[PDB]
């Protein structure tokens, strides 16, 4: 499942710290677009699991969907 | 007590995702010097629960010590 997620990065350093607390959780294939502030995580994690995993990072996070 | 930390933030957006993070957790008076990379924050929380916190955003922290 490649779920997709509305991330508010705003620098290199925002993109980053995304990618440090999606690294923590494991068991993730990711890619993060800044200017499109868009992460796309394959993964067998629920959504609730990757949400809460996002949120964590202080930023505005919404799901755009899924597949 | 009054405690300092380094995090690095690099933008606007950063600072903010701290404000948020550091928000949620409560009981906590703070500041965030975006250009020195410091936030300083006085608490009834222990060291670990605010250094805990702030490494929740995922960004590089560490513990510049009491005032």
């Amino acid at each position: 499942p490649k779920h997709e997620f509305s991330v508010d990065m705003t620098c290199g350093g925002c993109a980053e710290a995304v990618s440090r607390v999606l690294n923590k959780l494991g068991g993730v294939k990711y890619d993060i677009d800044l200017p499109n502030k868009k992460v796309c995580i394959e993964s067998e994690h629920s959504m609730d699991t990757l949400l809460a995993t996002l949120k964590k990072t202080g930023k505005t996070v919404s799901y755009l969907g899924l597949e």
